[PDB]
């Protein structure tokens, strides 16, 4: 309503852009929504969704995660810290999911991309558990251009939420696999002002920070579980109409705070 929305159009006012949220608690229903169906960059958040697609694949084809991706130095793009590293070795399918989360490696990301079938397989896996909003139309780096009006790589809070309810507590991976993609949000390392700066320490988060660069541009999407209570799943989204327009990570934690402090 108005007493839900006023605090968040304060927040974007000040921050000078658009600030996309929504909240679903779990075993309530309970939901809090904010330009959430409105359409914002993914940036590096897809690569949570991504790594979701190859532990899926994996319960089509045993033994994915095992196989080894050996590519040449060609294959790496800018922000690849670990792929870099493992250049004269190669890495497994598992190894690259792994960073592709936790370090938003973008060589590891074009590679599972790669395998998948590009960005049209991954946007195919969204489709195949009921996400008809979230597309991702290029590969790294250009993905990341954020552009005012481009629908392309972009999707909604409420559709980012929504999958990723599905994905971490649904019935969309299997135990397994469900357990090594939560570890891997659970384990991330680059949302500490973000999402996770809005929740009380005892309470365990697992998030996916994206950051296009340009635009004001940057996102965290999380799970959230409170102890002995039903998890909550938030995505919160930003930008902004200068290419220069510098992001926020305190914007995106105030607007987890006023999130989960106003799930019903
Ligand atoms: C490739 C970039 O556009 C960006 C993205 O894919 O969204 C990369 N992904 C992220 C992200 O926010 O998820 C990062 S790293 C992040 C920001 N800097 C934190 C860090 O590790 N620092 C050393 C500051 C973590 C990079 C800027």
């Amino acid at each position: 309503t108005n007493l839900v929305a006023e605090p968040f159009a304060k927040l974007e006012q000040d921050f000078g852009g658009s600030i996309g949220v929504y909240a679903m608690d779990t075993g309530s229903g309970a939901t809090v929504s904010y330009r959430a169906e409105e359409r914002f960059p993914l940036c590096g958040s897809f690569k949570g969704f991504l790594a979701a697609a190859v532990l899926a694949r994996s319960q089509q084809q045993a033994g994915l995660l095992d196989t080894p991706i050996r590519y040449g130095k060609n294959a790496l793009v800018p922000w690849s810290p670990i792929s870099e590293k493992y250049l004269t070795t190669g890495m497994t399918v598992a190894e690259l999911s792994a960073a592709a989360v936790q370090y938003s490696d973008n060589a590891a990301a074009n590679l599972l991309l790669k395998e998948l079938g590009g960005p049209a397989g991954l946007t195919a896996f969204m489709r195949s558990i009921g996400d008809t909003t979230f597309r991702l139309d290029r590969w790294e780096l250009e993905l990341n251009s954020a552009i005012p009006g481009d629908a392309r790589d972009t999707s909604s809070p409420r559709a980012v939420t929504e999958s990723l309810q599905k994905l971490t507590l649904g019935s969309a991976l299997a135990a397994p696999q469900r357990q090594q993609f939560v570890d891997w949000l659970k384990g991330n390392p680059t949302g500490n002002h973000r999402i996770r700066a809005a929740v009380p320490a005892d309470w365990a988060v697992g998030d996916k920070t994206g950051t296009c660069g340009v635009y004001g541009t940057a996102n965290d999407y999380a799970v959230v579980w409170p102890t002995g209570r039903a998890p909550i799943v938030l995505a919160v989204y930003t930008r902004a109409p200068n290419k220069d327009d510098k992001h926020s990570e305190a914007v995106i934690a105030a607007a987890a705070r006023l999130a989960l402090e106003g799930l019903g």
